[PDB]
């Protein structure tokens, strides 16, 4: 049986502080290191404590143990955390193509080769070129086995000098200089910038002076350890723009920077109009093949806008590199809504970063990011309650119905606009009824408030509504050039409107609701060419679930990859799509058990082709 990649999808601020605070081991090791340093002036077997104690016994000691030091948990803490992935994925999302050329500076003591390829490897489409470099060839000798496994190329580069020609036009430069010394930082960073293509990223990991870890190390080692202000001043000096910042509770820091690109005048298009008239406008804008002006889609008046999933899909289409977006999405009504009109200081900052995804949520700018699901028992259902599957006669719908029945559901309402149309559907319904399950086939349409209200009423007769499942879908596939507002309306009706209506009706009339679940897609989460409308519709459903959960209502969006055995896509299982395999229904149903038992608002499941 195949093993899916299971992730949570979370709003992630660009700037995060106090990272790794939950980790007891690091908090415990820091306290110890602080005590040892205090002793010199006046877990325990980790490299930094062992080194300090040796100092307590007393350069010869320090020099000997230096290669071992970067792998100390405190020194490597941010690196073995979701902060690293967040930064990398931001870079990836802002690449003009599926290729990313990566060069590691001072790899000998940096050790990013043992993390970055492996973190990006589960990406099904990404073409990674990774070169580990250092000043001396001897520096990378002990890592050869690791480098070989990950297909990491090698290079000679002392950052005090300009980069060799081979390493230039890089998309991403990475450096862990927590232990490794850059030498003169200004000169080092200057050469690093030159090695980047315009729009390329720099990812620096380091220790901050004026914070415990950095101060502890600086003491031990008496160029050098720098303050945060010093680093940020250096970035400005070499024309780098800081677009990401992750700081641990002990003062280790990931700086994500970007080399700017000369910017043509941006085109602003509001995508809030309910009639989808902006579609026609956007088609005209993209139709200009010659134009290199970036296209900035603005969602400002609707927190449930699907612009994010829209953008993901349009980025995969011709002229997609031009696309950017801004989304204002407060979960709290009390939160301030910033002004992002063209004159504004808030908008200027965003334009300077030039990031594809700019989402404002409750006081912070950031973007939605994927993270490996930590959680990695079978659920059961209240047998007296009624359960509703919109699109319940479909491929996934019939399997979900079976699944629910297995878990005790006796009362089901399956909605479909045109009712039973296949022999398979007819047989399953009859069989379930024979088994004693109350199964109602409804034509009530959640696309309208009236239809949503009638549907709940129909379910309420069988029993109180315990669960709603939105599997309704209508597809209007095609590149944006061949799209229309009407087609956008058709695709959004079962999903955006359906979920808005279900949200409202269940709020008003379903106080015993335990489950509110929508089936999203990787088309929204990752992007699929020719499905921008579908990307939008799904994205909007996710936004709604998030708002609900903030208010303490049930809400869950599942981003499914290709589904096997049954469904639109199969209508097969061995058919590779975008480096992924269709997930066998049996695998899907096991994942659902896990997902229903989950605190997170938006989840993701897909299967990688080996
Ligand atoms: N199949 C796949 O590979 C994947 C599926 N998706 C998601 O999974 C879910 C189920 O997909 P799948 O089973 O493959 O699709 P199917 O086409 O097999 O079934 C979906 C059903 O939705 C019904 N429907 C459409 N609009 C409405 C409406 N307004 N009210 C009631 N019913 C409606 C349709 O029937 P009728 O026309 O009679 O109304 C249709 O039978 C969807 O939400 C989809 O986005 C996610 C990832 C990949
Ligand atoms: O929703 C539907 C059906 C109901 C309409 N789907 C069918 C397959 C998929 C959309 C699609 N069609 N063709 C095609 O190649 N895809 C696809 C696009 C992207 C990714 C994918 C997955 C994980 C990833 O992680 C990082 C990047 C990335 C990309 C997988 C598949 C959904
Ligand atoms: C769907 As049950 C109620 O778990």
């Amino acid at each position: 049986m195949q093993v899916p990649i299971l992730e949570k999808f979370c709003f992630t601020p660009h700037t995060e502080e106090g990272c790794l605070s939950e980790r007891a081991a690091l908090q415990e090791e820091l306290q110890l290191c602080k005590g040892l340093v205090q002793a010199l002036q006046t877990p325990s077997q980790q490299e930094l404590p062992r080194l300090l104690s040796a100092a307590c016994r007393l350069a010869q000691v320090l020099a000997q143990e230096r290669p071992k030091l970067p792998e100390d948990p405190l020194l490597s803490g941010l690196l073995d955390s979701p902060a690293l992935k967040a930064c990398l994925d931001t870079a990836v999302e802002n690449m003009p193509s599926l290729k990313m050329k990566v060069v590691e500076v001072l790899a000998g003591h940096g050790h990013l080769y043992s993390r970055i390829p492996g973190l990006l490897s589960p990406h099904p489409l990404l073409q990674l070129s990774y070169t580990a470099t250092d000043r001396h060839p001897q520096a990378l000798e002990a890592a050869q086995a690791e480098l070989q496994q990950h297909d990491v190329a090698q290079g000679q580069w002392d950052p005090a000098d300009p980069a060799p020609s081979a390493l230039g036009s890089a998309d991403l430069l990475v450096c862990n200089c927590a232990v490794a010394a850059l030498g003169d930082p200004a000169s080092a960073l200057s050469n690093m910038v030159a090695a980047l293509r315009e729009g390329g990223f720099l990812l620096l990991h380091t220790l901050l002076r004026g914070h415990p870890l950095g101060d502890i190390v600086a003491f031990l080692t008496s160029q050098g350890i720098l303050s945060q202000d010093a680093w940020e001043s250096l970035f400005s000096r070499v024309s780098l723009r800081l677009v990401g910042l992750k700081k641990s509770f002990y003062g280790s820091t990931l700086f994500l920077c970007r080399r700017p690109t000369p910017q043509d005048s941006p085109i602003f298009l509001p995508v809030d109009d309910t009639s989808f008239r902006w579609v026609e406008s956007l088609k005209g804008i993209l139709a200009d093949e010659d134009s290199a002006r970036p296209v900035w889609l603005k969602a400002i008046n609707c927190a449930t806008s699907g612009v994010v999933g829209l953008v993901n899909c349009l980025r995969r289409e011709p002229g997609g590199n031009r696309l950017r977006c801004v989304l204002l999405s407060n979960l709290s009504s009390t939160s301030h809504v910033p002004e992002v009109d063209p004159g504004s200081a808030e908008l200027q900052k965003v334009l300077q970063g030039d990031l594809v995804m700019n989402v404002y949520r409750d006081g912070a700018w950031g973007a939605f990011r994927h993270f490996l699901l930590e959680e990695d028992s079978k659920t059961f259902c209240p047998a007296h309650k009624s359960y509703i599957i919109a699109g319940g006669l479909g491929g996934f719908g019939l399997e979900l119905a079976q699944w629910l029945i297995q878990r005790g559901v006796q009362k089901l309402v399956l909605t479909s606009r045109s009712g039973i149309r296949t022999g398979y559907q007819a047989k399953q319904v009859r069989r379930w009824r024979r088994q004693g399950v109350q199964v109602q086939v409804s034509t009530s349409n959640i696309s309208s408030l009236e239809g949503a209200r009638g549907l709940i009423a129909e379910a309420a007769q069988l029993g109180p509504v315990g669960g709603v499942f939105n599997l309704a879908v209508v597809l209007r596939d095609g590149l944006l050039e061949n799209q229309t507002p009407e087609f956008f309306q058709d695709v959004c009706k079962p999903k955006y409107s359906g979920t808005l209506n279900l949200d409202r009706v269940t709020r008003e009339a379903c106080p015993e609701l335990d489950y509110f679940v929508v089936f999203s897609s990787v088309s929204c989460g990752r992007g699929n060419a020719g499905q921008s409308n579908y990307g939008f519709a799904n994205s909007a459903m996710e936004r709604i679930c998030e708002k609900r959960r903030h208010e303490g209502l049930p809400g869950l969006a599942v981003q499914w990859g290709a589904i096997g055995d049954v469904g639109i896509l199969v209508e097969t299982n061995d058919t590779i799509v975008s480096g992924t395999l269709p997930q066998r229904m049996a695998s899907c149903l096991e994942v659902l058990d896990l997902f229903l038992n989950q605190p997170h608002m938006v989840l993701s499941s897909f299967v990688l082709a080996e």
